[PDB]
């Protein structure tokens, strides 16, 4: 309980705090010593101690601008000690900021010597912020550097230079060295990982030594480019407060030979030197590819040296490698092995959560409207990245300028500030931006989470409760499948008349244990044979498997039956561990072109016929669909659900499609003539009257012969 | 010992210490104790007593060729028996003598060769000498057709007469230059397969001897649940426990008091083996079975006749050099499917003790389409290498062009008759099968497999639930007389339904042990639930096949 609550403190002092006798109490503080204040971030500071009885017990008083330089909030709780170790300082250089000498000219460091220092003994520290009044004008400076170590106090015998440069504030603020978990949403479960990989290893290496083991050293994160992976390594970097070290792929690559050795040896060493220290990598598959495809001399004797540098690392050392990569397989799979990068961490596209958080983050400075409805942006934006969600704003705040600039004339060098006070971003621009928006990430197979629940599924309880007791069970009772000794299937197969809701079944299924859901189509399939495409199923596999657990799905399995993509899909499948929680959903319209192979045991064994829906299940569905389009009063659909047997589930969504559309062009013309914003009696009318249904009665029999035969 | 309580430790009976891992001498290897005892044989003899081979009056072998799958302790081995002999010991790295410059690789080279032999009691432990060596036809260029040829300079012209032993390893045996596998040169070849259930269990004591383990240990358990699995998978997987263990404490949280509870458990080996991937089965690899005679059911005339071709050619091979027959080797099984082929072919190796090697058809394929991390060449090399074994061919008749079935009869016929090496073909469609390959000298002996009889059910029924509860009193012989016309898989396929209908039912009732066990209630609903996967035109049509084949 040492920690004390942050407080305003309506004092301007910047070496006062004022505090009751009875915190000092707490800590057993004694009158007339300094007390070291630490933050969040590596964020400290050294204050004279006052004793004001009117504060409360637990409450003190610390003006903003420390606050402001601790990079911290009020009611927050920094922890507070003593100094036995007071200093004072012999030799203290500090430079002027010019943008806070604006308006005013002349050396004001001979001004502040005296009166600010007139034996006041101010305890100092490195790059601390000091505000001084001159003239008319209140001026900030920073301390450059102090001596003697570590922060000291401001004698009057100490010597103070100004010889040098003003510097820019803002400049320390871009230089992204300052970065927290504050500033990343939306991978909480990577984040934690990380940290748990990371600060383990360098804030308690003891534990290792205890247990005795040799801690992990090779953590390699990848992930869809743009995903924050950089952010995320220097901000667990900065919390941790080792030293850093940064090597990028594309740097490196860019030296000529025997310069990449000597700068690769110099940071291993260098990192040595100063441990604990973190050494993180970019864009890793540049310098260490696929041998397949390079064959050149360089990068063959990089990736050795890069080898033999890892082997080489002593065997107790406080120093953590990272790694980036968008394709897990990409890299030289001689990195992979154990005692080389093994600690494998895939990122995937944030869901909606993440994306109001990304947004919340990123939308923190600007202008932002009076009318803002961040969680609209976030529900309907699917896809992006937080890469692109930081380009909409950009933007939407260029909209945004597009239409106040006409107030303006650009020929000028000068912009009023009265215009300048008037810029925000409405809702509008935002529509607009995203309307003219390009996510890239769902081109490519990639992790994402669901959360579709048994209540969107229109029905099939025993399918449900089939479906359940294959899968649920072994993913949240496999102590009953050890005890019993009976392993757990994993390959399912669903057939039946196209748009019958199979892929809202398997989203459902991983929604339910919790898993990260993979979509893969049947052209992806198609692609990766023909090899045009990027990522092969290899690829896919060993995602899913580092992102246990995972529901992979393949769709029009039967379009790949060419036999070289079914014999790798049964190799990679049979070499998966079944106790790993792994499941593959398949779905085909066509359960017969499939070749044997897929239907062994071991594999696709599991068979399930999908119905077309009943008349319970068709109302469940349009009910479904309606949920924010506002209806007639009184329109009752069990007639249309009895006048559309034989229908599926994508016909009854078109049939409401088509009904909304009408009810928008009646309601273009009756405007242009809302009075009526919901659809009526008559628009379902002519729906149902332009009803038809997308199966034959001769495929009905087929699929009905079929599920007969399989039962028998 | 090693040329060396405090006393002991000095003589080897801060961190410069520690981190000086040597002296890693045999305890600190199990699971190859026949390479072990190769190299052990090959490498102290001619350094620890060379004068033995010159009163015998012949030069002691030098070049030495280890391979096997990646991280199986090749390294660890070498430098296991440099330290025991108490030599010197030389590391070089194919890709870092590669990395250097067109010339510099050269000079490393021969310096390091000149500065073992001048003080020569040692071994020269090259690794991955496909790197630099690879095989010729697939590359030529200038610095490996230099580099290369460098190193054939260097190791024809060895001093000879010397105590320097050349130790290369290799993932794979038929992937460097052939050049270096004649007389003079890497002759004696040694290859390391995965270990067995022993050699496991050993690895994991050797590893597991100073994490604080908990109460309970089973590790036995362990290495009878963990198959293929490599001694570095053995490694990461402890590693991985004891950080789940770390993870689980540290919600709690140095106090010395929580230092002092941690322990590993089994519920952290389960977890760790739930997030473990062995990389070794994709390969072809070579390992050992265990498959009793007595545990399958029925086929005696099968038995002894398998027992008659391979055992007594080989228990007693004086009777057939005195009357000269040459031991048979090309046998085909054939039958309906999910008949044990597979089970027979390891239950026959285990006679011999023979190595067991697998091939699957989806192999088969990927060498046919020419995208394969291996072709029938090395599975045959590694066959030669680790004799005796027993090498299985499944799925033949998935191979329907013609390379990789010219391929395989060129190696089949090629291989002497002498050595050790015996082909077991699998089909479930003996039309297809090449007739090419049906050929006296070749897999000409054909083998029917008959479904299983009502006593060969029971057999089976209570083998596989040996290690699964049942209702005291059952009764299984009404159960296997009424599955007449099923096969080995159907009657699995039952008692995993079974087994899953009292896990439903246990899961419910805990829900809302009561039934630890099956029930005779379970296996009936399994049956209903479930019936014959063979058709009776199979049936007839086996039946006629081997009436044509016996007339
Ligand atoms: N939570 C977040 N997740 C992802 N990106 C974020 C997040 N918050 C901000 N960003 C923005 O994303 C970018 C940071 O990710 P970055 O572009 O470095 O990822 P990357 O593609 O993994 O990088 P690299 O260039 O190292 O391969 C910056 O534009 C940052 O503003
Ligand atoms: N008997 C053993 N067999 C296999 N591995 C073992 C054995 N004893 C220990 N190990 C551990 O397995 C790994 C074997 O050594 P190492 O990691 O050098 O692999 P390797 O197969 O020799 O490597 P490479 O072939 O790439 O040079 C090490 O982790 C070692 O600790
Ligand atoms: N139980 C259900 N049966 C059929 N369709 C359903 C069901 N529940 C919802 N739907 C709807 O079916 C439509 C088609 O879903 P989709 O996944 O494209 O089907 P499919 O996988 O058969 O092509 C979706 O609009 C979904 O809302
Ligand atoms: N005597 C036996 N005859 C037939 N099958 C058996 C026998 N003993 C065990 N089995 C079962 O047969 C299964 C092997 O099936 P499968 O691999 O399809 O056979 P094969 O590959 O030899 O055609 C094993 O799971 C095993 O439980």
């Amino acid at each position: 309980d040492n920690m004390l609550l942050v407080d305003d403190a309506i004092n301007d002092d910047n070496s006062v705090i004022a505090i009751n006798s009875n915190t000092m109490d707490k800590l057993e503080l004694f009158r007339g010593d300094t007390v070291l204040v630490k933050g969040k971030k590596r964020k400290d500071t050294v204050l004279i101690v006052l004793i004001d009885d009117e504060l409360e017990d637990g409450a003190c008083r610390i003006n903003r601008v420390v606050r402001n330089n601790l990079r911290i909030r009020l009611g927050d709780l920094v922890t507070i000690h003593p100094c036995p170790d007071i200093k004072y300082a012999t030799r203290i250089s500090v430079l002027p900021i010019a943008d806070t000498i604006e308006g005013i000219t002349g050396n004001l460091f001979d001004v502040f010597l005296k009166p600010y220092f007139v034996e006041a003994y101010r305890p100092v520290r490195k790059g601390d912020h000091f505000v001084v009044r001159g003239g008319m004008r209140q001026v900030e400076f920073k301390v450059v550097d102090v001596e003697p170590e570590e922060y000291a106090v401001v004698a009057q015998d100490t010597i103070i230079h100004w010889e040098g440069e003003p510097i820019n504030r803002e400049d320390e603020e871009n230089n992204m060295n300052e970065v927290g978990y504050d500033d990343i949403g939306g991978c909480r479960k990577q984040m934690a990982q990380i940290r748990e990989m990371v600060e383990l290893p360098l804030r308690h290496p003891q534990l290792f030594k205890a247990i005795g083991i040799k801690p992990p050293r090779g953590v390699l994160m990848y992930g869809p480019p743009g995903t924050g992976k950089t952010l995320m390594a220097r901000a667990v970097a900065n919390e941790t407060g080792a030293f850093f070290f940064l090597i990028n792929g594309p740097e490196v690559m860019s030296k000529m030979a025997g310069e990449s050795e000597s700068n690769l040896r110099k940071a291993f060493e260098e990192a040595e030197k100063n441990a604990p220290a973190i050494i993180f990598i970019d864009e890793i598959d540049s310098i260490a590819p696929k041998r397949d495809k390079t064959n050149g001399e360089v990068e063959r004797r990089v990736v050795s040296q890069l080898l033999t540098l890892m082997d080489g690392m002593k065997a107790r050392s406080n120093v953590v490698v990272i790694a980036a990569t968008n394709r897990p397989n990409s890299i030289d799979p001689a990195l992979r092995r154990f005692g080389r990068f093994d600690r494998e961490v895939d990122i995937g596209i944030p869901d909606a959560t993440g994306r109001l958080e990304v947004l919340r983050i990123h939308t923190k400075n600007m202008k932002l409207a009076d009318d803002v409805d961040l969680e609209a942006l976030a529900a309907e934006t699917h896809g992006y990245v937080g890469a692109d969600i930081a380009s909409l704003c950009s933007e939407a705040a260029m909209q945004q300028i597009r239409e106040k600039m006409d107030l303006i004339d650009l020929d000028e060098d000068e912009i009023d500030a009265e215009v300048l006070d008037s810029l925000g971003v409405t809702m509008d621009n935002f529509r607009f931006a995203l309307g003219n928006s390009n996510p890239s990430a769902l081109r490519e197979t990639v992790v994402e989470s669901v959360n579709v629940t048994w209540d969107d599924v229109g029905g099939l309880d025993e399918i449900k409760e089939e479906l359940k007791e294959t899968v649920e069970y072994p993913v949240l009772h496999p102590d009953q499948y050890t005890k019993f000794g009976l392993s757990p299937s994993k390959g399912v197969l669903f057939y039946g008349p196209p748009g019958t809701g199979k892929t809202l079944l398997a989203k459902a299924v991983a929604t339910e244990v919790s898993a990260n859901f993979i979509s893969v189509k049947g052209p992806e399939l198609l692609s990766m044979w023909y090899g045009e495409s990027e990522s092969n199923i290899r690829d896919i596999f060993d995602k899913a498997r580092a992102a246990a657990p995972t529901v992979v799905f393949l769709d029009e399995l039967d379009s790949i039956a060419s036999d070289r993509v079914v014999n790798q899909l049964l190799t990679e499948m049979d070499g998966m561990n079944a106790k790993k929680n792994v499941f593959v959903i398949g779905a085909t319209n066509r359960p017969d072109q499939i070749d044997p192979a897929i239907l062994r045991p071991g594999r696709l064994d599991q068979l399930i016929y999908v119905p077309l829906p009943d008349e319970n299940a068709r109302l469940s569905i349009l009910n479904a669909q309606l949920r924010k389009t506002p209806l007639e009063p009184g329109l009752e659909l069990t007639a249309i659900a009895k006048a559309t047997q034989g229908f599926s589930g994508a016909d009854l969504l078109y049939i409401v499609q088509r009904a909304a559309k009408y009810a928008i062009k009646d309601s273009i013309e009756a405007h242009r003539q809302d009075p009526v914003p919901y659809i009526t009696k008559e628009h379902f009318a002519e729906a149902m009257k332009t009803a038809k249904r997308s199966v034959s009665d001769a495929e009905l029999r087929r699929y009905e012969a079929y599920s007969q035969q399989m039962k028998a």
